[PDB]
């Protein structure tokens, strides 16, 4: 009986691991894109698909998903030809190493919000990160705003060092928020040092449960910059405009919706002249 | 020195040994499987669980670890409050027992609340199982509410790995994406393995899901009889199904409103049944079933 | 090589070693029990809870393994947002503590979030520690909301496997179903094993049920002191209360639309104690 | 992953549990022979032996001897081929089903005596014992004594219910004697209300490390008697018979030893016109 | 729903709870260890930790899954045979204890079989247990035989990673290798880990050496008296030392042969004295 | 919370990651195994362990629980006491290392006390590693006493599944059955799955069992550098064994009884060469190795 190596209902190391090493020498960044949180235009699921997709990918470590996820919360998939059950849509949690284009090594923790122990997945995730001398750990979110997807995407960011997110500007004061395991992730590895960056997509409101694949381009584009990695997007951006264009189709045949769209539009060009509603906007995503 | 009952820590314990499961022919126990959680209208699957334990010879072989597998805030015990104290809590079960139909042929029934957690843990204990106790069919039960009277014929959706198990329906399916269900899955991963399975899903009226109907559990078991070759005394159901029966045709016939739905169903029940007839010479599956899996 | 803290794996580490449990008296300790997530009008549970651990010498005897108790999906821990980066997370607890009243009697407070899971597993070492302890009577807390008025006496339900200890209520029920939680299955499972248990259950005003509402938690630990023959120091709980239901008589007086709601509870109130 | 169910790091169980119900329906004898203790005769290993290969045999719980068992005091047995490894003779512990010449099914405990964990051993042992109704447990042993090969074998019987023994004459006084698994099984098994008995046969001392088959023969006639089983004995007889004749041969052809097997039946013939050994022989095998 | 014993499992069972283990002094307790199955001349290790718990108040603390830690091949346990079945087993043990002096001074005690198998796991527990009890010394107890006379003063050899715990002695001793055992394993980990501890190897006259001999036993309890600031009650044994003495001179007298052999120690003894 | 290092549960921790095990040509590791216990004449298992070990750059892959395999009573740790209190343990390790030869390429050492206990569930987890990190060969290192001089060339017993690898040796050996060690049966499991496996027992004159003799651990590691395409830096040790090799002489000559024992070991080894030469125009193994096994 072959007992494969890691901790023992939570991780399987895949064999064997990868070098993470640079031509400079220094270690790999780690972006993490949890499902289950917040997920506006499934741009953390698009985000992570596409890289896995456009990218040398291997896997570092699977996690135990089966002891971590509540089945009757979120069923998988199945899929019935006829007469008889053809597929599973089997849920997953991994950590993966990949390659950029010119083959700079970073980690890729993807797959769905563990529903159960927080605090030991973390700290495996910690771990292993400084097993493998993660230098800086980057967190995917989305969020639902009052905004057009006919202006610019806006992002919140967060980190604890200010000088990485020196772009932005913060719009808010002391508020609390639900927690996620990606939002805990990053501030347990604050707690321990660890160089933490984050960053919030912001999502038309009613865009919410379709692929905004433009939400993804927006956060990977910023993940690029932050990293200091080359990730091959046209694919996304193709795709992103793909949708775009049916979107505003959607739009200018219903009277409606345009108002609605224009009217937004209108809001959004007066705050460029120059916090509670990221708060209510959170609470009801993480029911 | 303190006893270890086995089993497989934190799924089940065995009650061993197990009683002889083969049939006088040296052939192998059929497994049935029901699991409450998933789609339960006319509580069709807990009251043929219920019926098979009551009016058969049972036996306990496995109960799996119910305790590690619920979440107990979404699903709390039901407790019964007399006056000024509790008198009684509603245990969830989750257990393996071996039965013996009236002529003592002998089958295994998996029944009890579908998990929350563990899905592939589990499923894999129960497949390993079934190949320890020498399974030849696994038949699984099932409920899905639809647009239909309780006033005509029972109708039923057949899955199989084996066309041949369900010769005697007509496929009302294309290609469609359900919600995955402890059972459903079981069967899928026991055919993954080259079992042979069949599942059977009952069609209650939508007004009828969230009540007793014995009649739904009645007309799985029936097929279940016939699917697995097993004698099932089911007279005490079927005198259940017939009482309650009359009590919709009474309720609902004492209520224009109501006998207008019906009667309006009856009508497109006929004309789906002619038009099928004739062509002799899906999208409600999916519906109906995603919304019960919430 | 590396250092075990002892418990039950996966459920609990004791902090050991406990203090000592028995009275003078020799006679064994109570049982309170004080979880959230059931019913938590006022947060009356939360509030007595921490108010007993903030007035009394407090030490902890077990930590529950909340990690593998809790779906923080269900219930995601609050987390505090500053400016742009994360300052705290509210982390769950779930513990028995041991605690001295006002004259040093000993007892014991299990305090936190119910779990989500493994309720019968938890439920087996609570038990367990509680006879291992020489629990000699069970207490449980609760909070349901009520149409009453914040401006009439707090009525609480009562509910006991021993009649004499709830002489003093006129219990209005007869046999109904109702959904368990972790403490009413406590006390369940407790009596099963012949363990005397009660529990008492505060009303509180439904339009004030997602509010801190002290007064209730007072009434409860009032309750507790009497059954339990504690001294409990609740002269600073009671200072919030009162504070609490200065500033709600004055909301009542600001609005006549207000006014008029609680003098219509009011009479309601008043009306049904006749019965 | 699929685990193999049974009492994990203690046993596996063999599926499916026979059917161990005589015609009568009464429960089946458990006989149990452990080697490692006292081996006098090697008789407790070919008493087991002989049972497996001349009845029908099947495996109800395979023991983890890897877990019990101190490989470096008890190296298995390798074979070498010229240049290379070619066998490894593992060591065993098992609880086998039986069924004697007229299918009358009883269970066999026989294998390795475990070094490690016997309290956790005796108590999986008396549990899967009670699961399966045995009605009485009988236990072999073997002890050096100063006696003859030509002279008949005798035994001592052990029991908590003395009908059991009638046909014996106890001849020993309060004594304290090293432990083994099977005695100290018996005596658990005793504290428990179970019936219990056990035959310890005396075998010559000069023969204590060759194979003597008559001292199996001895105690399988004794269980044949107690446990009411048809054991097909003659090709043990037959074995038996072989080695009695080549060890009058090495007498017969050294008057040294002739002398002290003479000396020996003398011995013997007085006692029959008719403890502190017992002790001083067992200790020595014990070690 | 079954009841699990707090612990380390596959190591120990707490006893819980524990007994209050600080003198009034809030000072922590002495721990004490007596392991056999090392070096056990004139059985003095378990006389002298019998003896600790035969006449002090004695509560457990916490039980060793020695079943876990022994190697039953190498030390069968003693079974008693009485005619024609088996009567009684003495069944090893290996524990944890807590005890009270004879003006109630609480110290630990740990005795038992030393285990064959674990010790670092086994080492890390004590230590553990140890430090959450807060045990300020660790006190070993050894016996060894040597060509010396019983009719000559009990010598004894001591050990410490403190030279004023052991400033009586006079070492005549200097770099050996020296097999260890779980005692001095114990010791020396808890002496890395900043612990104070000492040890005292009582000398047995070979002659005595698998043989009770009580005064061995005395002279241990003595000195652990006296280093732990200890009152320990040694009437009883002392009084079971002086019988076997008187015994062990009556059989010298009785043979010249071995009076003879006796005086040739006394000579050697005395000779080595003076040095 | 508290920080858990990966491996498998009881049996050993990883020190992850591990480094690169390639060499430069993609091709797999050379695994060496090299444990005290069973056999240990001349110390040679030890010194040529502790050579590479200080001799090359090493890192730890995997520790295995020591503690949970070793009999402490039967091995008693040796421990230094310094006039009034102890100031060492000699701590026993049993390890999975990778180290690098003269030129850079990757190999694993598995060294340390040969374990009491748990031997299969042991050599099953070292198998599990040798495949996950890519070993394409598997060599053992051995001693056994037999009665040969000091004074003539070092003769060594080689085995394998794979007789190409062994070409140079001269089978004096038929079938015999031999105590088992955890590394021959680590071998021989490691066969029936089909990876390659050789090994070589050095042979120490029976004279020289019980003290250290570099130059037979020498002979070893000049054996693994052969079979193993390993560049072996061995100068330090061979110095070693010349300087003991001078003190035997030295000893041996200042005793003209062990003068003669030798003398007579001269002449019988002369003589099998020359027999063993002429054929070109086993018991002693047994007898000697089973009474080390002891």
């Amino acid at each position: 009986r072959e007992y494969e190596p890691g901790q023992p209902g939570m991780y399987e190391l895949e064999f064997p691991a990868p070098q993470l090493s640079s031509s400079d020498g220094r270690g790999p960044v780690l972006v993490h894109a949890l499902e289950g949180f917040s997920d506006a235009g499934h741009a953390i699921r698009l985000a992570a698909a596409h890289l896995k997709a456009a990218l040398d990918t291997e896997l570092v470590a699977s996690f135990a998903i089966d002891e971590l996820l509540d089945y009757r919360s979120r069923r998988p998939l199945m899929t019935f030809k006829t007469d008889h059950f053809t597929h599973s849509d089997d849920p997953e949690l991994s950590l993966y190493a990949l390659r950029d284009s010119i083959g700079t090594p970073f980690l890729l923790l993807a797959g769905l919000e563990p529903d159960l122990k927080w605090e030991r997945f973390i700290t495996a995730v910690r771990l292993l990160a400084e097993r493998l001398g993660v230098r800086q750990t980057i967190g995917l979110g989305t969020v639902p705003m009052a905004v057009p997807h006919t202006r610019p995407i806006t992002m919140t960011a967060h980190s604890n060092n200010r000088e990485l997110i020196s772009d932005f500007q913060p719009s808010i004061s002391e508020i609390q928020v639900p927690g996620s395991a990606s939002n805990l992730l990053e501030y347990r590895m604050a707690q321990h040092g660890h160089e933490v960056v984050g960053f919030t997509v912001h999502v038309p409101h009613y865009l919410t449960q379709t692929d905004y694949p433009a939400a993804a381009q927006a956060l990977l584009e910023q993940v690029a910059k932050t990293g200091s990695l080359q990730l091959p997007l046209a694919v996304l951006a193709e795709a992103a405009a793909e949708v775009q264009a049916k979107i505003d189709e959607q739009v200018q045949a219903s009277a409606e919706v345009a108002q609605v769209v224009a009217a937004l539009e209108r809001q959004y060009d007066a705050f460029i002249d120059a916090g509670a509603e990221f708060e209510r906007f959170l609470a009801q995503q993480a029911e």
